């Protein structure tokens, strides 16, 4: 079928940048002018979604709040004739875009974060994006991910060509190359020590599964584990790896966040060429 749905785990407690994460989940910090989470939701609308699922934890109402209408906000603009501002307000959550709301449960990490949407995706495939994971791409890389899903039909796991002496920090996939971008997998390993890695290729936060990942999800022991899923999937049929066109910025890291920051700056119409000027004279 078509992918109409996606799941955002929202979440994530975010102790790498305490104290802005004190009342704010990470996935709200801010590039330059706008929160990380909004960058993956216009990917997703990008891609043809138009059913966005959060999945929150502490600090629901950060979320909510930014996706939510707020009639005060668009009231004050209206009445100050701010036009662009108030279309700019408007297209956080466009008209028919849809945003729903589940809550993570006790049990911790991105397995139980998707098993509980899954009353919400049923029996259709679904897009995950974990929105710390802050790509940069055109197309974007899950509409890239939805054309690969559109011919094959099968789910599609997003990877990078990653320095062979990190794969400890990567789930790591291993197939036969199809085309030049595409993998048919026939293994995921979690994390494996170099020396013993399949391949180079790392999974990054983006994800397009079909609805029997759940029958593995829920047979997995238990914090449970999206990759052992996988692995159990492809063995019932194809899973295929992606390598996206494009730049990823690892936001779960202080250090990742910091060079998106200055990168999506510098690209930017308003503050672009004299931020560009300031970092050359510093």
């Amino acid at each position: 079928l078509k992918v109409n749905k996606a799941v955002f785990p929202v979440a994530g407690l975010g102790t790498r940048f305490l104290p802005a994460t004190k009342a704010s989940p990470k996935e709200m910090l801010p590039v330059v002018d706008k929160p990380l989470i909004q960058y993956a939701v216009e990917e997703a609308i990008a891609a043809g979604i138009t059913e966005m699922i959060f999945v929150t934890g502490r600090s629901k109402r950060a979320i909510e709040d930014h996706f939510d209408k707020s009639y005060e906000v668009e009231a004050e603009l209206e009445a100050r004739g701010k036009a662009k501002l108030l279309e700019l307000v408007r297209s956080i959550k466009p008209s028919h875009v849809d945003c729903f709301y589940v809550r993570q449960p006790e049990a911790l990490g991105l397995g139980h974060a998707v098993l509980c949407a899954e009353k919400l995706v049923a029996d259709n495939p679904f897009a995950v994006i974990l929105a710390d994971d802050l790509l940069d791409g055109n197309p974007p890389v899950m509409k890239q991910m939805v054309d690969v899903f559109d011919h094959y039909h099968s789910s599609v796991i997003g990877v990078e060509e990653i320095p062979p002496s990190e794969t400890k920090s990567y789930g790591i996939v291993d197939g036969k190359e199809w085309e030049e971008s595409i993998v048919k997998m026939s293994a995921i390993v979690e994390k494996p020590a170099p020396e013993v890695a399949p391949s180079n290729l790392g999974v990054v936060g983006r994800y397009i599964l079909k609805p029997r990942i759940f029958e593995h999800l829920r047979a997995l022991k238990p914090e449970l584990q999206l990759t052992d899923a996988i692995q159990a999937l492809l063995a019932d049929e194809q899973v295929l790896a992606y390598k996206y066109q494009g730049t990823r910025y690892d936001c779960g890291s202080k250090l990742g966040y910091l060079k998106a920051t200055v990168e999506f700056a510098l690209r930017h119409p308003e503050v672009g060429t004299e931020f560009d000027a300031y970092l050359r004279t510093r």
